[PDB]
C-alpha cells in the first residue's frame, strides 16, 4: 500500500462515516473507490475524485484534495458494512493503492 | 455534538494521520481545527478550511467539501498526540463544533 487508510471506521445507523485516503501529491492523481464484501464482486462507488457511476446513491460523494483523498457516505446503513479501498491513477501510471478500510454499522 | 468525528485515531511515529469532521452542507461552511493537549491553550492548526497560521508545521494541512472536513497530518510526531476538535463558521451564524478525536502517536 502506497496510500494510507484507517484500518477501520465505526459509526451507528444513520450516523455519517467518511473514510480518508493519503499519499504524496495524491491531489494529482484521479481517486477511486471500491467498496468490498468479503467473497462478493467490488463496487466502484466513486471515480475521478468524485463522481458517482449510474446506480450509486448522492449518499456517496468524494473529493481529492493536497495529500488526502476522502469518501463520505451519509445516512449509513447496514448493507454499507464492507471494506473499503482507495486507488490513485494517472497514466503513464501506475495505480498505486491504498490498504483498505473495514466499516462496521454498530 | 453538531460535527462529527471519529473517537480516535492511532499511527505510528512518521506515519500520515487524517482525522474527520462531518455535517450537513459542512462544505459551504469554513472549517477550523484546533489542537488541545489537556491542561495547555488549543492551538488553531488549520483554518478557513485549508490556511495554515505562522508557527504551524507544514505537516498540517486541510480541506473541506461535501458534508465532510478532513485535517492531515503527514509524518506524525510524537508532539503531535492531542485531541483534535474541529469547527464551523458561517461569519453570519453561530459556529458549529465537532466533539473531538484523540490522535495517539504508538
Amino acid at each position: 500500500y502506497e496510500l494510507t487508510q484507517p484500518p477501520s471506521v465505526s459509526v451507528s445507523p444513520g450516523q455519517t462515516a467518511s473514510i480518508t485516503c493519503s499519499g504524496d501529491k495524491l491531489g494529482d492523481k484521479y481517486a477511486y473507490w471500491y467498496q468490498q464484501k468479503p467473497g462478493q464482486s467490488p463496487v466502484l462507488v466513486i471515480y475521478q475524485d468524485s463522481k458517482r457511476p449510474s446506480g450509486i446513491p448522492e449518499r456517496f460523494s468524494g473529493s481529492n484534495s493536497g495529500n488526502t483523498a476522502t469518501l463520505t457516505i451519509s445516512g449509513t446503513q447496514a448493507m454499507d458494512e464492507a471494506d473499503y479501498y482507495c486507488q490513485a491513477a494517472d497514466s503513464s501510471t501506475a495505480v498505486v493503492f491504498g490498504g483498505g478500510t473495514k466499516l462496521t454499522v454498530l
